[PDB]
Parts: structure tokens; sequence; C-alpha cells
């Protein structure tokens, strides 16, 4: 009776940032994904890289709200939760959506709650809602149905035949503070600051063409760009420019921050052939380094 | 023993957006060429370069100057002495000084009487004999001085700021970035104009900035100018840790000035947090000069 399943996190190939101002974005489930083992239990326990505990919505807000959730439905009377991961807690790979749509894959195989993946990632966004006070449905869908996603018209995107380099900075960055201050500087210069938030949308659409024909120079050459606006915006830091200067050298396609960035992950789109060479250039400029790729496959029972 | 000065310039807004008719802001920064000027047998000039008479191959600029002039007043002699504290490159501006300043020093030990205006005319066209062709820019900034804007030259009120520039060692051809600018535009003209659009936005707002003396805002359009760029391609790593660090020591704002590829960053800075950026930049790799704004454009010393 020892059920488990997995979800994948995520990249931004563009318009992060942009988004919350009505711009389109293009986003692209990768290989690295946060597995939920569940099983029947005496109680409630939750156990992950950060310890064992029940109910606990300080070190376990997401699982916790999910169990909370579902046992409205069918009573959860206990159940042991094992959680590992790929995704670090860390930058936009989307690791509280991974952990929060495996979750509820987990329980819902282990109780038979019979939910469609539509109902999934509904209830899903619903979890991220209640945990943060507001939530966006992009991260819970994504995480759902794997693939490259436009937002928020949800295209879903060619699926690039790429290396995608992943180099974390290991700096710390807070998602709701690099988004009031980029809403401060629009506020201080609106005039200048929503074009460039125009730029940003615009660059996704022309994106959105190179991801079905495939051009992934062309795709590189505007994640450069995007970059560019990015830096604009203020959410670049200096370790972030050197992991995204080191990989260019190195051949990759193009590379920028992913996410919110102040910190966190960049992202390199790679030919396979480069991809070593770009993640030890990542590396040597001091990353922690991921070698990954796209997939299509979302929400698996394992 | 005639002596004369003219000063580079950094841009606090707008470079390669000029060519697609935007506004830039320049600052003569108090970076100079003095070449001294007296009489002596025949027609001699000295540099770092070596010494030399009527070449235009090694004294391209200060040999064109004296051909010009002759004709309106005859030379036959001159001891022309050139130093410069200007680096190279990044549109600094040494080419414009160097010429600015002999000008200025034959037509003070000679006769001439010329106008500051008739100074900045002539320079102009002594770089577009030397170059081919060439922008009045660099010459226009280099006589009057102070704060410039481009292309309406109104005249704005010198910040009092530290200025940090810094040196990346990294050698970049200007036509070549210029071109790729211009074939990136090409490329994708709906996305690429409208950053123009953004880069003369941030000048004409930073316009009003300068009038009012706020450095904090000035620092941060400089930052906005400067991820700009980067997206126009034209940054590189060490231009980046060289502004970064600046950012990070207190420096109201860094960016590229010139035309990037290389070359050199600059930090606006408040006058008692310039020596702390200007570590903070040479910390980083960086070649650094510690300068400040100058309202002096051509000076006889
Ligand atoms: C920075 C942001 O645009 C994405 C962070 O991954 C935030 C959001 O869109 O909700
Ligand atoms: C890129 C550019 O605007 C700055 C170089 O000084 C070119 C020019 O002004 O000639
Ligand atoms: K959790
Ligand atoms: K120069």
């Amino acid at each position: 009776h020892m059920v488990s399943c997995s979800a994948p996190g995520k990249i931004y190939l563009f318009g992060e940032h942009a988004v919350v101002y009505g711009e389109t974005a293009i986003a692209c489930a990768v290989e690295l994904r946060t597995r939920v083992r569940a099983e029947l239990n005496d109680s409630i326990t939750i156990q992950s890289q950060i310890g064992r505990t029940g109910l606990d919505f300080e070190k376990h807000p997401y699982v916790s709200a999910v169990i909370e959730k579902m046992r409205k439905s069918i009573p959860i009377n206990g159940v042991f939760l094992t959680v590992d991961s790929d995704i670090p807690v860390g930058s936009g790979l989307g690791s509280s959506a991974a952990v929060t749509i495996a979750s509820i894959g987990a329980l819902n195989e282990l109780f038979g709650f019979g939910l469609s993946l539509q109902e999934i990632a509904k209830l899903g966004h619903e979890i991220e809602i209640k945990v943060q006070g507001a939530a966006s449905p992009t991260d819970t869908y994504v995480s759902t149905f794997g693939g490259v996603v436009t937002i928020p018209e949800r295209r879903k995107l060619k699926t690039p035949d790429c290396g995608i380099v992943i180099g974390d900075t290991g700096v710390f960055s807070s998602t709701k503070e690099l988004v009031a201050n980029v809403r401060q500087l629009r506020e201080s210069y609106p005039d200048l600051i929503e074009p460039l938030m125009t730029s940003i949308g615009k660059i996704s659409r022309i994106g959105e063409q190179l991801v079905l024909s495939g051009d992934y120079a062309s795709i590189g050459r505007l994640m450069n760009v995007n970059q560019g606006l990015l830096d604009a915006l203020g959410v670049n830091i200096l370790e972030l420019s050197q992991l995204i200067y080191s990989a260019r050298a190195a051949g990759a396609f193009g590379a920028k921050i992913t996410g919110a960035g102040g910190g966190g992950c960049m992202v390199a789109l790679t030919a396979p052939e480069k991809c070593n060479q770009v993640a030890e250039a990542v590396a040597g400029a001091g990353g922690k380094v991921t070698i990954t790729k796209p997939t299509e496959q979302g929400l698996k029972v394992d």
C-alpha cells in the first residue's frame, strides 16, 4: 500500500515579472521533480529534507494544507508522506508547486479521490492561495501538465530538443520583495517602465514562433535580450551575471535569470553536445550546477 | 610657453540611441589633455608615443590641427608637447581633447583670435579629416564642458558627485559594436526600436533630475540604462563585475559609458563615497581612474 507520485519543476524561457502587468510569458517544465510517497499510518506524519513533523505549517505548510483540504472530502485519519526533491528551495524552479501537486497526486492515488488532472491543478492553485494568501495558477498548472506553456493563454508549445543548464548562485531570493521592488520602480517611472514590460511581452510572442519552429539559436538570442530587460528592472545580481556570462562564453544558445531574480538560479539553453562544457564553466564561475532537459511529463504516478 | 587643456567626458545616459534620433546626456570630467605650445626651429610634436615632426601617421590630430590652421596664419616652428590624463577608448574623448587643446594652444601662442564656438567647429572638422567621418558631440563637449544634452546642446547644472571610471582593459571595435546593434534592430524592429525609445525617455527624465540635483534618482536611471545596454548586447562579464562592485560599495549608479563590448564603465558617487567605490572597482579587477565633473571646457592654463 505504498504509493508514489512526482511532479516537475519549471523554468521561464521568457516573461517573468511582466505577467502580472498583463504581458505574455513562456514557461517550461524540466526534468527535476519532487517525489512524494504516501502510506497508510496511525497518525499524520510528514518527512522531508527539513525533518519529520505532523501537521506543521511552519515546516511543511503546503503538504499540511493539502492534507487538511483533501481530508474534508474523504476523511484522512493518518498517513505518512515522505518528500524528496531535486528542486532546490531557492529560485524560480517551482519547488512549492511541485510538492503541492505531487502531494495531491499521492493522496488521490492512496485514498481513491479519483481527481482529474484539471481538478488537481485547480486544487493545487487553491492550496497555494491558502498558504501564500494570494497566488497565480501558473505554477501548479505547469507542474500538473508539464511541457512548454504560454502564460496566460496556456497555449502548449513544441518541447525543445535541448539541454538546459541551471546555475544556482546559492543566494536566497525572496520573491515578494523583488516583486514589490519592481512595482515601486514602475510607480516611480511609469512612462519609462511600463513600455519596458511591453517589450518583455513582445519577446515572449516572438519567442512562441521560434519555439514552434525549433530555432534554439534565435530563442537563446531573445533570452539574452530578456536578461537585459530583467537587469534593467533591478532584479539581477553579480552572481547571476557571472553564471550567465560564463554559460554564454562556453557555447550556450542563451542564458538568463529564471523566476524572481535577486539571487536564485539562471538558466542556459544549450545544445546537448555543449551541456558539460557549459555546466563546467558555470561551476567554475561559482555556480551549483544542474544539467537537465524540458519534459512533457507533468504529474506522474511512479 | 603657452599651455592649454581640454577635458574628456562620460555619458550619463543615452549612448547608442543618439544615432537613432534619441537624446543623450554627456558630462565633461576633470580628465584633461594639456598641450604646451612654444616657438622652436622646426615643427616638432612630442607625446608619450615620442617625438616627431609634422606626422599625420603618429600625431594625426596635432598634425592635422597644424595643417588646417597655418593656412590662415603661418606657423613654421612649434614645440607642441602633449600629456593626457584621459584613458583611451570608451568614448572618453581622448582624440577630441587632444584636438581642442591643440587648436587653443596654437591660437594662444600665435594669432588667430577664435571664438569658443569657432573652436568647436574647427575641432569637429579636424576629427572629420582624421577619422573620415565624425560626430560634433565629442568636440563640443570638450570645448564648452559641464553637462550637455545631445543633440539639443542645452547646458545643465554640474552635479556635485564623484565619478569613478573603471577600465576593463578589454578592447572592442566601436564600429563592430554599432553594427551589431544595427543588425539586432533590423532583425526585430518592433522589439528593439521601442528599447531605443526607452533610452531616450531615460535621458528626458534624467535631464530633470540633473536640474534638481537628485543624484540618487540619476543613479537609479543609470542602472536602468545599463540593463537596456545589456539587452542591446553591448555588455560583457568584466563590465558587469565592475558595475555591480561599484553599486555594492554605495555608488548612486553604474553603467557602461561609450560603446561597450569592453572598455570602461562609470559610477556616479557621493563625493565622500568616491574612494570606497574606487577601491571596490579595483578589487573587482578594474583599472580605476578617480575623477569628477567639470564646468570647465577649454581652459588656457
Ligand atoms: C517573478 C514572477 O513573475 C515569477 C517568479 O517565478 C512572479 C509571478 O509572476 O507571480
Ligand atoms: C555608441 C556611441 O553612441 C557611443 C560611442 O562613444 C557611438 C557614438 O556616439 O558615435
Ligand atoms: K511543505
Ligand atoms: K578616449
